[PDB]
């Protein structure tokens, strides 16, 4: 008998997706009714990934180990890279997107598509792949496990599907043979970390809170804005530390020129002399004016090494301490009600100053709304590097907003987040978070003023 679950897979339809996390069998489920569809009708089918540097990569395996299981051996011809049957003609191929697009529009005749791994396949893959599969009643089967919501397969068959779709949900609960070895692997994740069991086991995607503070597609649009929308870097540079703590986690540091992000470091196997050396090396390399350094915890006695590196240079020097009262807290609220009223400390403080800046240029990039560039920001990717903004932009989505009995704005603490959500500290996103203030008085001609 075939799992019962994926019945309706059986009829026609033009999408055919399944998704899910770890043990669901939903991949031993697809090759079997493909094995028992090329049995009894000539079909081509296409099995096709993101990426397949070799053939071991595909399901070819998978399908041979389908055949062998259910004793069809003896009807199939096996290749290196083909599955064929010998009553039917009815052929599996297997080609990477990535590997050949060129190979993959060539094809003709293909009745069925199986996209296996395809939280992997990009936005430009399935624009490449899916105008080939152009046949009359042909369908296109697809299965993955949900990395995150935004992410282009989770967008394109689940939040806006297209027409004549079968979207099935299974995870390891369905499997009535779920296998001893996964359950182990199952069970302990459970226990040590169980928002990553949600995620990797119940196939939860990664998706924003209802507290999150700075939405993905802010830090899209803020990526390279400066460029396009057209102004240029102008003001001090702002660079800052977050020491992290004795901990495996990576320190971070990050620094702007006026309205424009350059770097984002991180700094791995330091201690914290090893890392305020690296930190305060960075802001020199950047040219920097003005540097903060997190004192909540293990930098608290940081300053002496910090100003000796900063000798002879006028470099401004900041211990932050984001648990303390708003900067200027009886000052008018901007944009009788103060900045205390409002802020509980200077973490919420200045993470809002950066969702603000964010928000404006994600107004102005997207729908057009004039901003002052000196009020918005702008990540240059270049500079920065795509790897390292990629890591930040994962923490920032993250930071979030905890009620708060005085009607404040208060987020959740680092210690909290890794608690809650099973995460490193977010240590890149609290050193941007600190170079968004300013609060030492310099002038070329003048002293630096600490009011």
């Amino acid at each position: 008998s075939i799992n019962p679950i994926f019945e309706p897979f059986i009829e026609a339809h033009r999408y055919k997706v399944a998704k899910g996390g770890r043990g669901s069998g939903k991949s031993w489920a697809i090759a079997r009714l493909l094995v028992e569809a090329a049995r009894r009708q000539p079909v081509r089918i296409l099995c096709a990934r993101e990426l397949q540097n070799s053939i071991s990569d595909s399901v070819i395996r998978l399908l041979e180990d389908t055949i062998e299981r259910e004793g069809y051996s003896a009807e199939f011809e096996i290749q290196r890279s083909m599955i064929r049957h010998l009553g039917t003609n009815a052929e599996f191929m297997f080609y990477g997107i990535k590997n050949n697009p060129t190979k993959i529009k060539s094809l003709e005749g293909i009745d069925i598509c199986w996209v296996e791994e395809a939280e992997a396949v990009t936005k430009e893959s399935w624009d490449i792949l899916i105008p080939t599969i152009r046949k009359p009643f042909s369908e296109i089967w697809v299965s993955f496990n949900p990395k995150n919501i935004l992410d282009d397969t989770y967008q394109r068959f689940v939040v806006n599907p297209p027409d004549d779709i079968c979207l099935l949900t299974v995870n390891y609960t369905d499997n009535p043979h779920f296998p001893e070895v996964l359950r182990l692997e199952m069970e302990e994740c459970k226990r040590r970390n169980p928002t990553l069991y949600r995620h990797i086991w119940l196939g939860e995607p990664v998706s924003a809170s209802d507290m999150a503070i700075i939405k993905r597609e802010w830090l899209e649009a803020a990526t390279d804005a400066h460029k396009k929308l057209g102004w240029k870097a102008k003001g001090a540079v702002v660079s800052a530390h977050d020491p992290s703590d004795t901990g495996p986690d990576a320190k971070g540091y990050a620094s702007r020129h006026g309205s424009v992000v350059k770097r984002i470091a991180e700094g791995l196997l330091m201690d914290i002399n090893e890392g305020a050396d690296w930190a305060t090396s960075l802001a020199i390399e950047d040219g920097a004016d003005h540097y903060l350094w997190d004192g909540d915890g293990v930098g608290a006695g940081l300053r002496r090494q910090t100003t000796e590196a900063f000798s002879g240079k006028k470099i401004t020097a900041t211990m932050f301490k984001g648990s303390e009262s708003p900067f200027d807290e009886d000052a008018p609220y901007q944009a009788v009600r103060t900045i205390g009223d409002v802020f509980r400390n200077k973490r919420a403080q200045f993470y809002y100053a950066l969702a603000d800046r964010l928000y404006l240029t994600y107004r102005a990039v997207v729908h057009g709304e004039y901003a002052d560039p000196d009020d918005m920001l702008s990540f240059d990717k270049e500079a920065i590097g795509e790897k390292m903004l990629e890591k930040l932009f994962a923490e920032l989505t993250q930071i979030q907003r905890k009620f708060n009995n005085n009607g404040k704005l208060e987020l959740m603490t680092k210690v909290e987040m890794k608690q809650k959500l099973g995460i490193p500290s977010p240590n890149l996103a609290d050193a941007l978070m600190m170079c968004m203030h300013c609060p030492a008085l310099v002038r070329e001609e003048t002293e630096i003023y600490v009011p």
